């Protein structure tokens, strides 16, 4: 009965479509442009042609990891500890892996992050006297135009914090008071607060669908003690590595901005 | 997994296996014979020997190659080709040893450096190339030894098969039969390590041995050093030799004055 | 008056039919069956081939830090182009004339073959043209002509070139007119290198088979291990599909016979390759 | 004085007769067997080969049009030609003189079957002329012609040039003289290519069957694979019949001896027979 | 001082007889046997050869008039020649030696013999001398003759000038000086062609056998298909008579020993005959 | 940092022993077995030869002074001459190391036996070195010298000279390098005379056996009839002793090894042997 | 000490006797075997040949006179001749030494052979001297000689001279050093035209057996068919008579040895035998 010493919200690697890969990168087809022209035809008549263009795109499998020097000696005194430690870097690996897959640079070591991919929030949308939840609300809507059911948000806990408890000009909660309060939700969508989301910054999407995140090789732990002087210092070097790769079958489908102030 | 030509040198010389850190012989040095015709009731000629122990270290031979944990695994087969082509690599700067060893240090007594000196006064006005191995083989016969093969550079050796008489014709092989690597009934040794205007000839099938220590193999580390933090792979690929040198007199080394 | 002809009984008299038609010259298929052949599914085909080898093992003494030899390694590509040609013909005469759909399709399959021959001697890789084996091939090195040399003097220099890859050459492929030129080859004194006009020599030349086509243009020559050096890659066989509701077809009582072959090329070592100019 | 002499006793002794004729030099006849034999019975020959083959097959773009192709046929016909020849003679010498009559036959099948080769060969294909070889073969490429080459080396050339359609050469056919001419060929040196003085060579140039024949006109010469290339097509076999009362024959005591002959030639493959012209 | 001197006792010694004359050496007689042989008991011969064939066998058009063909005869005769000789001796002589009429016979029936090669080989053909061989024999073609020929090119052009006749020949007859001189030929090299000085060297050139004689004058040479070109035909074989009685021998106490002979040498084929002279 | 040269575990390993010695080449011995070998057991020997024959055998005339011939004679006499030579030891040494005792003989019976063919070609003649071979030969005639002779043509002279003494040759005595330089001869034309690249040439000359011994000097050479032209009689055998007594030998605990053989070369016809040189 | 020194103990050891006396080059006899043998009984031969025939017989016209031929004989006279040497020795001698007489004997009929050999070749012919082959042989032809001959050509034209006598050859006489060279010959690349120098080259020539002999003088050769061009008539058989009592002999203690030989050469066919020179 082990207990686990992290956290319990969600992880953007849960709001996207897992899945397994063996090949050092992944290349797949990106929709680019619809042109829908369906409609209705008489007898004896010729018919409407539709069509439809491609991309080939491209995502390169990256590598994320760290390790740790141990005295030898306390490990073996302490296995429990050892367990810990490993179940541990885990955590402290998976918040920088989502730092990657929010704001990935895609240069030759970051990776395709959302918010370098994402389509830029309308202005245009913003009403008169309406609070930082009225923008997510217009950022929900400006997802549909992509043909595509919003899922998910993304915002800095600070921000967050702040949003959960705007008040009237009265005083009353916005949002559900302290009695019926429930978890981290909005609009009927899943919220993940992280600290890689930059404070005043913002992201929203169908992520589930939009995006889907491509395992090389899963999260693991290896050990080493003949690791260069590991051996002669009586040491124990523990590994914590991980490869993946990020792909986007939809740009659209996916929105950040900034909250004016 | 290139193919590799008809066998050489190692073919040409005599193999054994040992399980020491060298070898050690004794030959006859100086045979200061004085026999000579003796006048009746005279003081005889006293002749007298000279013996050595000549000895011959076990080197090693090697070289690693460091290559990304993740391009190992993302292309299984690669290790299985790095390793043949190691083996390779190898065995050919094997080659390179036996024929241009420094004998410094390290180095091992390469034929060439221990090899009796070709005699230039041979060389007689308008002599073909081949003319000149012929001299050679003969240079090998002063020491009493039959010639046993010939060394040379692949270009050179091509240059020669394709000689031809004042009239047309080729002399080795008419532009049909594969020209066969045969020059005088002495197989023909055409190594990259034989450099460009140099040569080699004796009767290497007695007068010098290689002895293999350990044979070539394959070994690889994932903890090697910074390797395992670097996310590296070490190959390595190392033999152990020893090549001995029983008859210098028997070897001759020399240069196409063309 | 009554003759053999039309103003006479000429009429009456049936020519005798000669049972079978006369096929044309077929030129003799090579160089595919030179070359590896393999069956594949996808439209492309990443391959590597070894670039360089910074090969520098050296000896080493005992307690000593050893060499550190490196190995180069080009990421390559061969994409899948498509040959093909079709045939429009009466939907009558086909059935008037049985074995005759047999018969074109045979014909097609040689004429569709044929470019394909063309191709994989001379690529281009331009385009649609395939990375032809002269195209990669390694250019001939000038610097091994010495004087007073022959023309097979020259296909023994270029075999020595190939082994600087490393490996065996397989054949010889020159233009028939060439190879013809050689065979006929005098020494200083009239007599002949080959056969003599006793009887003529067979296609062999320094222990090498020698293929003679068309395909090689005159003044060329190639040389290397082909059974090793490239493989060609079969996506689709070459078969031959008929349709008639193609286009306007069926009202117009037509047949569409179409012959088509989806092929790509492979090149694992240009070096075992050599292609030169006949200096005239 | 009795001499021999008319003018004293010649009178009475009478010249011993030898019995036989002296036939005149009888010409060894070729060709014939050399081509393929078979009979008909009709009054000419209907065949059918592929004349133009528009092979335009290539490499296709995505979402391209294909490269049409189209062929051609034609029906090339051969017509069965006559030979023939008759002699009047006086029926008081066919009396006077049994053993002629067997005698005349054998000089007129000759005669005739002689004639048969003239055409065969040089068949000036104009209107009731027969299509010989010569007019029908393809010419000779002077192109194929090098610096300083043998005759031996033309001939050579020739048989390549038959392959430049994918057909075996069959045989060879010259002049006697410009065949002679070869046969004693020598190099620089001065022993002979063929056969030394000791004893004549076989009739035998490149592994092919040599033929020669005062047919073939000097300077000229023809190869090909004819045992195939070409058919003879026997309509009616030689014969010879005699009539007394042929027109005016019977009045005035003579006798006609007639000797004919149906044949017909067809040249399937043209490409396959060279002709060509030595340069005197 | 008694020695065996003429002034001495070297009277009493009797020098030892050698029986047998020593006679010369005796040409070997070939052209007799070589040619065919037949006796008569006629004056002359006669036998007939056809003259002319008028050949105009032709390709005839359907309804046409044929072609005449005519022939020609011609009767030639070969005359009965006669030789001989005798030789006037004393009759004293002839008692005092038995063997010596013996000995005569075999040196005069061969004497003639020898003088019969003569005629049949250089026949003057004028008067009484018979039409040898060479007067017969049709000229050699100059045109043939290349430049660069040796002497034994020439014979080898001879032999094919007699296949213009359609007879292969059988014989070549040389004077034995030039043959030799023909033996030792050498290539530009020095080597003998037909006989590395080791070997002998047989009779034989061009696949025919050599026959040389003392009659054949130096320079000149014959070749064909002699035992079917001509015929000997014997009158009366050689004899040999002796008279006392004739003339004055009576009287003078002598004898005339004759030796005649009747030819008739019969030329067939003149045109499988030829006779040439080496220009040198 | 455990090494494995002498400072740390160099001690601990042992070095592979190589079982045997490594004997010099062996410079294969002829001349001896070359000769006639007979039994003796005197000091010296005595012979006699014919010296001068004054044949003056003529025509004689009658009665007269017949003519006076004469010969004469001479005892040459061939003395028995002593090789040997010695070589001390310490009694340890040979006691210690087996093999040396016995390796030793196999050493010392060659070391002579070499000086003792050494001899038997150069010998002086002088005080006591024997008359060898080169030194009682009769020198080559320069006369038999022509223009334009390579060196195989003066040996096949020397042969000649040889037969001069009405007895053939036995075998050619060559410096190895004079003899290998000649085996390498080409015509004019480049090709070798016994060569042949792809194989070496035996030791074999005008059907003698050829004998290179680096005992001929360079530039030096020997033909003669050697099995019946000299002999060598053996007094006594070459033999090994040893004694620990020999002088002092006893008390400095050493060991003499001596090997001696006692020879005695005659030399019966001078005629029958040739020496010369080259152009140096 | 006690050495082997003359003046010390030598004197004691008698030097060991070769039995037999080395008897020198014993010359291979030849030229007797090649002419016939048969003994006689007077001292000299007479013998009778056809000297000059008149041969006229011709060809006679009818009725008309024939020709007159003649012949002509002539007496052969071929004296004996005797040929012979002694040699005076000292009767102490004789009998000191008893296989000596013996030895000379065989040393004697040998000494005396010789010199017949040397008169049947060059037989001055003069006075006492027998006419020996040479003076006799008829004079080779100069005219025979053409330009680019080497020596072996003449010998060829020599053999071919004889045949005019219409004689075979039998065999050919050179000086040694004369055939020597020749066997030496190049062609213009430098071969050697009879061995090659690994072979040994065989004593026959153009297919005749070479007989080289000191007799025939350098620069001179015979040829021709000896063996029945001339017969040596041995009257005396080469015998060995001894006496004492010969002159003073017995009051000197001497003894004349005497060996003699009566032979009578004859030259039957002289035209079958050839002499001549060298042109060096």
């Amino acid at each position: 009965g082990i207990i686990m010493p992290g956290l319990r919200r969600l992880t953007i690697r849960d709001l996207l479509a897992q899945g397994r890969t063996s090949s050092n990168a992944l290349e797949y087809v990106r929709e680019e442009v619809f042109t829908n022209n369906a409609d209705v035809v008489a007898e004896k008549a010729l018919k409407p042609e539709s069509d439809i263009t491609f991309s080939k795109q491209t995502a390169n499998v990256k590598t994320i990891a760290h390790w740790v020097q141990a005295s030898r000696q306390v490990m073996d005194d302490a296995p429990m500890l050892q367990s810990y430690i490993n179940n541990r870097l885990m955590y402290g690996l998976a918040l920088k892996e989502e730092g990657q897959l929010l704001n990935g640079d895609g240069t030759g070591d970051n990776l395709e992050g959302l918010n370098k991919v994402a389509t830029a929030y309308d202005t245009s949308l913003n009403a008169t006297g309406d609070t930082r939840a009225d923008i997510i609300a217009h950022a929900i809507y400006q997802v549909t135009e992509s043909e595509f059911s919003a899922s998910g948000i993304v915002l800095n806990p600070r921000d967050w914090h702040n949003i959960a408890l705007l008040k009237d000009n009265e005083g009353r909660y916005i949002f559900g008071g302290p009695q019926a309060f429930t978890s981290n939700i909005m609009w009927g969508l899943p919220v993940v607060p992280t600290k890689a989301q930059a404070a005043g910054t913002f992201t929203v999407g169908g992520f589930d669908m939009a995006s889907q995140v491509w395992d090389r090789m899963d999260a693991t732990v290896e050990v080493s003690r003949e690791d260069r002087d590991n051996f002669v210092k009586n040491m124990l070097t523990i590994l914590c590595e991980e490869r993946l790769a990020l792909a986007h079958y939809r740009p659209t489908a996916i929105i950040k901005g900034t909250f004016s102030s």
